[PDB]
This record gives C-alpha cells, sequence and structure tokens, in this order.
DNA sequence: ACTGTTTACTCTTTAACGTAT
DNA sequence: ATACGTTAAAGAGTAAACAGT
C-alpha cells in the first residue's frame, strides 16, 4: 500500500491540470517508449477514437475516463524502469532508428549481415537514449528491441516501394 | 447472356493491359463515384490491404485475384448508370462538395436552414457533374445524396475542430 | 537467405449518434 | 433545433509471415 498511496495521489493532481497539457505529456511518453495505444485501450477500456482525439487534438473526455489513463500512466511508468533496471506487442520502429536506416539505405540498399549488425546497435543505442537509459540496458526495450531480422525485413520492404 | 458475353470480354481485355494503368482507372472510378473500397472487398472477398496497396501503390496481385475486381468493376459500372437512368453504405463527402462547404464556412459558420438547403443543391450538382450525369438525376447518388442534415452535422463537426 | 504474395495488426479520419438542453 | 460527448465504420500504413526458389 505504500507506493499505492503515492500513485493515487499523482492521479489526483493530474486530474486538476489542463487536459491538453497532461495529454501532450502522456503522448510524448507513448512516442518516446513507442508504446502502442492499443495497449492502453486493451488494459484501460476506453474507445480508441476517443483516446486518439484526446491525445492528438484535445477532445474533452470524462474525468472518470481520464482517471483510468492516469492510473495506467503511473503504473506503466513504474514498470518501464523495472524492466530496464534488469539487463505480445508488435515491434515499432523508432524515429531515431529510422534515421540511421534511411541513411544507410543511401550507401547500400542491400547490406551484409555484419553490415546490419552494426546498424542494429546504432539503432538500439539511439532508442536507449530516446527512453533516457544507458545503452547497456538494451533488452529492457522488450518487444521494441531491434534485431538483425527486423533490420532485414525493414530493408526488404523498402526495396518494394521502388517499383 | 447477351450482355454477359460482353462483360466477360471487358474482363479479359483489361486482364491483358498493365496492372497499374487499369488500377489507376478503378480508383478514379471509385473516387468519381465515392464508392467505398469496402464494397469491393465485401462483394469480391479480396483483402483490403492487398486491394488498397494495388490501387494506391503498384503492389501486384494474381490474375485470379485481379479478375474478381474486374467483374465487379464492369458490373457495377452498368449498375450505376442504370440507377441514374431510373431516376447499406455510409455517406462520403465529395471533393467538389467540400470545396463549396469550406468556402461558405468562411462566410458563415452557422448558416440558416435555408442557407444550408442552398448549399445542398450546389453540392449534389457538383457531385453529379463529377460523376458525369445531369443534376436532374440526383436521386441516383443513393447513400451519397447530400441532405440538409448531413450539411448540418458537417458544419457542426467542423466548428468542433476550432479550439 | 532473398523475392515476391499475402496478411494481421495499428492508427487516424470521419460521419453519425445519443444525450442532455 | 443544437452543443458536447461518444462511436461505428473506412482506409491507409506497417511489420511480419508464407511459399518457394
Amino acid at each position: 500500500p505504500e507506493e499505492a498511496a503515492h500513485q493515487k495521489a499523482v492521479v489526483e493532481t493530474l486530474l486538476q491540470e489542463d487536459p491538453w497539457r497532461v495529454a501532450k505529456m502522456v503522448k510524448s511518453y507513448l512516442q518516446q517508449h513507442n508504446i502502442p495505444q492499443r495497449e492502453v485501450v486493451d488494459t484501460t477500456g476506453l474507445n480508441q477514437s476517443h483516446l486518439s482525439q484526446h491525445l492528438n487534438k484535445g477532445t474533452p473526455m470524462k474525468t472518470q475516463k481520464r482517471a483510468a489513463l492516469y492510473t495506467w500512466y503511473v503504473r506503466k511508468q513504474r514498470e518501464v524502469a523495472q524492466q530496464f533496471t534488469h539487463a505480445r506487442n508488435r515491434f515499432k520502429w523508432g524515429p531515431a532508428s529510422q534515421q540511421i536506416l534511411f541513411q544507410a539505405y543511401e550507401r547500400q540498399k542491400n547490406p551484409s549481415k555484419e553490415e546490419r549488425e552494426t546498424l542494429v546497435e546504432e539503432c538500439n543505442r539511439a532508442e536507449c537514449i530516446q527512453r533516457g537509459v544507458s545503452p547497456s540496458q538494451a533488452q529492457g526495450l522488450g518487444s521494441n528491441l531491434v534485431t538483425e531480422v527486423r533490420v532485414y525485413n525493414w530493408f526488404a520492404n523498402r526495396r518494394k516501394e521502388e517499383a
């Protein structure tokens, strides 16, 4: 019950501030850690179009409903650090990871395994600093950990858009 | 059977030309009549992804798969012209319509009922010309008919995205 | 292990709805 | 007849699988 009283207290104060300011906060946290909105909808129980509109535009939503978003934020933000202190969702390419990939697509559109392995760490390190963690805590990215196969399927799908 | 043999002839002639050339034809016909891609993948059985990627990008699909679309295209093309001569889908705003609606939204954000009725004709007219039929045959648009209610829900949902 | 075919999934966009006025 | 609050539906995007060289 100790951390509990803390968590329920944060839900209180977050329920007092402007929805938009506390919404832009939670969305940035989602993007930063590349957390799917489906994970929220699945656990919380709110409609997606409501979430998306609230997180992207500012559509007001009932305080009851909002609370559940804040309870999940506080609980998940606790979980991520625990997942990272120890070194079912689809992998999502991070924006920093995609920068290095498109850059390497200009040098070689068909790189070797070792050429992809070097790309793996440069992306997993760029993700680890987007989260705000040391790159040594890499397996904490979980379902979003970059694998050479994922780098492969990224390069293979990119050759499709050519023609 | 007399038109049937004709329909099978069009399906084969199109099955010989370039996928992309005849794909761009279908989308333009879908965009011209604001026909849901869903209608295709309901009546065909195709995959929306595969479909969407074929009409929007150059992604190929097998001749058997293609053929099903061409039979839908050829039969639906005859069915609409019939609908307009003898004159459950969601309504979709046309681009010629939306041009008028956004234009008057600058003149008045809350138009009178009669002011909306004037807009109704200017749009059904624009949609009919887009589809290439005389506006006297405006009952043929079916689920794409512009009603004053639809104009209202538009203007209402538009002022929503103002804050 | 690479190409091409097809796909399960995710997110946004949107017209309408439903409930209070 | 109308604001908000909320929602069912559509379609694009995407990572991945599956077959089959």
